[PDB]
């Protein structure tokens, strides 16, 4: 549909995106690079005997842990849900060529049969519902910020005092720039408080995508991955190629005089938008206190902290599907974005705030370098947001869109193939409500724990029992999408959360258990997404803070992973192979360093009382934060102060009284 705008780096619609600093010019032209990265200090991802320790463990731990599903996708036995071939990848080094960010997503839901809108009176009241159910009665809350991040389009700043800055006089400038785009001032909007611009793509990685070995050939092949080119992005498809990108590294030997082992393959880069701070803030400000209510009212099927916590409510189900999304971002619908706006007025929020919303889900994005000599180009044109590019990663609420998306989708699919005996209880706006906060209580016979894409859902004794069958049974053939809305399947291999759900020979919710993912320790451990950073003095603004603190959690973390010790042993024994040396013992020094340097922040921690007090998720986020977005509630309070800082509760209270209906 009408091909979209896109202008070079050149363009002063480019241009006008970086402010006249260093970074933000820098970002502007950043070219496409690649490079092994440092595992762990002193340890390139390439190192040869890394490699070659990657190389045996990888085939060890496969030909002795099989991975036990079932026919419906149930992991039982070992735990073991898959290869570990994931840990073949050279980390550092991506598949060429990454793709272009889709500019308009309409053509692809239409061509997947994916409705553009409820398809039903009842499906319209309940999106709805979610939206009154969610944003009601709101607590304001301090803003909080992640330490280091950037503000992206136009500063770019890592600098809190002035993340702090730029957040503040945003919720002071929010209503002006709203009502300006109210107008269509959009230039202006922007050029006085810089909100709105552009999103600034930025290619992360996948360092364990799917690897397989044919049994015949010994030849090792790695998931084909799809990638839009210029053309067919800005044209939502209709034109352009799709194509798979190569994972190939043969050409690091040649490029880099990198040897690569056989097996060995580039890693999946994942295209994610970082947004302009500026416009996520008066975002921010009602989304995390969204997130409250949603985690504590809600918190049945919202608020999962705790193996057991979850497999207390897994259990008392009689048929548990674990489901699985495809492609949710590119896929959500530019269609609930509207809705939820509208209803939104309809609660009566403030439109200049209910503009910026929308707006943040219709803005232009520029795209770096997916490959060599390919981007710094800027889709869609500022001065009016029209992009349909799904849900953009860096949108100041993201979780809650996704969520709101598919647990309404989760609720219709088994109203739809179930329970059509509940029809009858959702007859308008008020009814649609009752029944959906009940149902996100737990307290129907159709249950669900979420979160976006992830999910389980659950059936208790009842009359739509028989009908769950028959859906989890229509998920396992597999040649009917369920939903009219995304593209639903069953998680082969069921987990939820990241932990796996371990069934026994009963097969039952009744008699499983929920158990860390093994397969998930090797990756974090040897397949990290980011090097240590060692470069960066402000430890709480690595990506990767405190390494070592990892080894303190494991145990805690994978210790009732039926194989956990087996593995161990594994990868010790390897590693002798490899490096001549204990890895464990490489892993207690680790931790010990970090154990120290961790006290050099946290202040409750005298310069040497060491850990304790840390809960194995806290030990878990340090060593790695992209580990708890569930929230600043999950965690020790000493520890947010680390990664954290907010803005005053002062303002933000009087932000968000101007926004809230009341």
């Amino acid at each position: 549909p009408r091909r979209a705008p896109a202008f070079p780096l050149s363009d002063i619609k480019a241009q006008m995106l970086f402010a006249n600093n260093i970074k933000a010019q820098q970002a502007s032209k950043r070219s496409f690079k690649e490079g092994a990265i440092e595992t762990y200090e002193g340890l390139l991802s390439v190192d040869p005997r890394f490699l070659s320790f990657k190389n045996e463990l990888s085939r060890y731990l496969t030909d002795h842990f099989p991975a036990n599903v079932d026919e419906y996708g149930r992991v039982y036995g070992n735990g073991v849900r898959t290869n570990f071939f994931g840990m073949r990848h050279m980390n550092g080094f991506p598949m060429i060529p990454a793709t272009w960010p889709l500019a308009s997503n309409l053509k692809k839901r239409a061509d997947a049969d994916l409705a553009d809108g409820p398809v039903s009176e009842r499906d319209n009241l309940l999106f709805r519902a979610a939206v009154r159910l969610m944003f009601s009665d709101l607590e304001p809350v301090p803003l909080k910020i992640r330490k280091g991040s950037s503000t992206c389009i136009p500063y770019f700043s890592n600098d809190m005092g002035t993340k702090i800055e730029i957040a503040e006089r945003a919720l002071e400038k929010a209503e002006e720039a709203g009502n300006l785009m109210l107008q269509g001032k959009f230039d202006d909007a922007y050029q006085l408080h810089q909100m709105g611009g552009a999103y600034y793509v930025v290619y992360r990685a996948q360092s364990t995508d799917a690897i397989t070995l044919d049994p015949k050939t010994g030849k090792f092949v790695s998931k084909d991955r799809m990638v839009a080119d210029f053309e067919y992005a800005v044209t939502g498809g209709e034109q352009g190629s799709l194509f798979a990108a190569s994972k190939d590294a043969s050409r690091l030997k040649e490029q880099y005089g990198i040897d690569v082992p056989d097996g060995f393959f580039c890693e999946r880069r994942r295209t994610a938008m970082g947004g302009p701070f500026a416009l996520n803030a008066p975002i921010m400000a009602v989304a995390q206190p969204v997130r409250n209510k949603i985690y504590s009212k809600y918190a049945y099927t919202f608020h999962h902290t705790t193996r057991l916590n979850k497999e207390e409510k897994v259990k008392e189900w009689s048929l548990c599907v674990a489901t699985d999304v495809s492609d949710h971002d590119t896929f959500w619908p530019g269609w609930l974005r509207d809705l939820i706006c509208d209803e939104l007025l309809n609660m009566g929020y403030a439109p200049w705030w209910v503009k910026l919303f929308e707006t943040s889900l219709k803005l232009p994005v520029y795209v770096g370098a997916p490959a060599p000599e390919q981007g710094h180009t800027l889709l869609g044109d500022p001065s009016n947001p029209d992009l349909e590019v799904g849900l953009s990663s860096g949108q100041g609420a993201t979780d809650l869109m996704g969520t709101l998306l598919m647990s309404i989708t989760y609720l219709v699919m088994q109203l739809d193939h179930t329970a059509p005996h509940l029809n009858s209880r959702i007859k308008d706006m008020p009814s649609a409500c009752r029944f959906l906060d009940s149902y996100w209580q737990g307290h129907e016979e159709i249950r669900q724990i979420s979160k976006s894409d992830d999910a389980m859902l659950g059936w208790t004794k009842g009359r739509a029992l028989v009908g769950g069958h028959r859906l989890f049974e229509m998920l396992k053939e597999g040649k009917v999408n369920p939903s009219p809305y995304m593209k639903i399947s069953y998680e082969h291999g069921g987990a939820f959360l990241g932990d796996i759900l371990l069934y026994d020979s009963r097969r039952e919710p009744g008699s499983a258990i929920f158990v860390g993912n093994i397969n998930s320790m090797l990756n974090n451990q040897f397949s990290p997404e980011y090097g240590v950073q060692s470069g960066v003095r402000d430890r709480s603004k690595r990506k990767r803070p405190f390494p070592g603190l990892a080894w303190a959690s494991m145990k805690d973390t994978y210790g009732a992973c039926p194989i956990y010790s087996d593995v161990l042993e594994a990868i010790e024994r390897c590693w002798w192979n490899a490096f001549g040396e204990s890895y464990r013992a490489y892993r207690e020094d680790m931790l010990k360093r970090d154990t120290l340097e961790l006290s050099r922040y946290v202040a409750s921690m005298a310069r040497q009382a060491g850990l304790a007090e840390l809960t194995p998720i806290d030990l878990e986020v340090l060593a790695d934060p992209n580990k708890l977005s569930g929230t600043e509630a999950d965690v020790s309070a000493n520890i947010h102060e680390v990664l954290m800082h907010g803005v005053s509760v002062e303002k933000t209270e009087r932000f968000l009284r101007s926004v809230m209906p009341r």
